[PDB]
DNA sequence: CAGCTCTGTACGTGAGCGATGGACAGCT
DNA sequence: AGCTGTCCATCGCTCAGTACAGAGCTG
């Protein structure tokens, strides 16, 4: 059975014109940019509430966080983690699959915008499908195999890395558990231990 | 032919739903 | 002992991107 019941009696139709506001600030290490909010995270108003979405397990198992934090704690992570947040495209949707080509552009122009603004040493693709968008938009190159991890490409007129993760979306079958995208979170924090030093 | 894009489909976990029914206490 | 209702453990089930085959282009 579903789990309908977690939005409380709150309709589909009403959670489909709620958004997410971005949390930035200036200086930050990391920026996370997810696909886009959720059925969950357009209910809540935090990042990733999902139950099973693996990002919040993945920052703690890690290192990234000491303690296991929630989606009520992602307000404290500019300040006490130096970790910010925004999204590739603004509209709540169920899944990934419901986002058209041209709302994903759109997304990628605001998204490289919000970069440039505030410089964050990292920018953390979280879902392999929005870097593949925004390389062809961004930096003109679509190669036949693209990887996780840290991309040759620098944010155009800034410093910030763009670095590609596995989405914490459960969703996804090729990285089953939130210990088989862990590896990713732990080279990220590494890539920015190297950075601050 | 060869290589490219586009679309459709298949795919593993683990959390949490409603349904079910066993255990058990209250009350005759 | 007999009846009945609640609670809760448990089960069956749902569901939150990515890779890749194969059709359709095009050089």
């Amino acid at each position: 059975g579903s789990h309908m019941a977690s939005f409380n009696g709150v309709s589909e139709a009403e959670l489909l014109t709620k958004t997410l506001p971005d949390i930035l600030t200036f200086n930050l290490d990391i920026v996370i940019i997810g696909i886009n909010p959720g059925l969950m995270a357009a209910y809540k108003g935090h990042h990733y509430p999902g139950p099973g979405n693996h990002f919040w397990k993945c920052l703690f198992m890690s290192g990234l966080s000491e303690v296991q934090l929630n989606h009520m704690d992602d307000h404290t992570l500019p300040g006490k983690y130096g970790i910010g947040f925004t999204n590739m495209v603004e509209r709540t949707t169920p899944g990934s699959k419901d986002l058209s080509s041209k709302e994903f552009r759109e997304g990628g122009r605001i998204l490289v915008q919000k970069l440039q603004k505030y410089q964050p040493r990292i920018a953390v693709f979280n879902g392999k499908c929005i870097y593949e968008i925004f390389s062809k938009e961004v930096f003109g190159v679509k190669v036949k195999n693209l990887e996780f991890g840290l991309q040759p490409h620098k944010i155009p007129d800034t410093e910030t890395l763009c670095y590609v993760m596995p989405s914490s979306s459960a969703r996804c079958a090729q990285f089953p558990r939130a210990q088989d995208k862990v590896h990713y979170y732990i080279k990220l924090k590494d890539l920015r231990d190297q950075l601050k030093g």
